[PDB]
């Protein structure tokens, strides 16, 4: 079971019935409406925590949630949550350095974490946002994905130890195919002991 927390955000049906296709269950909830109390009972396989708009913010949504979880849950974190598990693993948030013009970005990666096996460049659409600042980075968090555009920006995190991503992209594209490659990835995941 995937437990999801959101915003109500105009995206999340689209990955809600993806996630069926894939015979998982969902469970969403906003931040306001479920403890980790009530998380660990319900003892979810995975979270998802994609809360939005996918605006800038210098907000951290789910830090407590991330910070708890961390090494017991597999994370995938999307629009607001991926830099809020930047933030709870001690990154700073920044403003990019330019402006993103239009609305697509070719993602080039690594092959590591989320983005195992996928076409690169990933093409991917993108929102306005604060960025996961790359010179100062926690030594325990590793860079999967970036642009080369501009002078480039990070796109996707992990953590080096634990099932923890982030992806800077706009949710919907985890709907197209190699979007479908990169949320399989996540799914196979698992908390080591």
């Amino acid at each position: 079971m995937i437990l999801m927390i959101d915003n109500y955000d105009s995206f999340t049906y689209n990955l809600v019935q993806y996630l069926g296709e894939l015979g998982e269950e969902v469970v969403v909830y906003r931040n306001d409406e479920i403890t980790i109390a009530e998380i660990e009972k319900l003892k979810p396989d995975h979270l998802v925590i994609s809360p939005g708009p996918c605006t800038p913010n210098e907000a951290g949504i789910s830090l407590e949630v991330i910070k708890h979880f961390a090494g017991k849950i597999p994370i995938l974190g999307v629009c607001l949550g991926h830099q809020s598990i930047g933030q709870a693993f001690g990154g700073k948030i920044v403003r990019a350095k330019q402006v993103m013009h239009g609305k697509t970005s070719e993602i080039y990666h690594n092959n590591k974490g989320v983005f195992k096996g996928l076409n690169n460049p990933f093409e991917a659409t993108r929102y306005h946002s604060l960025v996961v600042e790359r010179e100062t980075l926690p030594d325990c968090l590793e860079i999967t994905a970036w642009t080369e555009t501009d002078e480039g920006e990070i796109m996707g995190i992990r953590h080096k130890t634990l099932p923890i991503e982030g992806v800077q992209f706009h949710p919907e594209s985890i709907l197209t195919e190699q979007g479908h490659e990169l949320l399989k990835n996540f799914l196979k995941e698992l908390e080591h002991h």
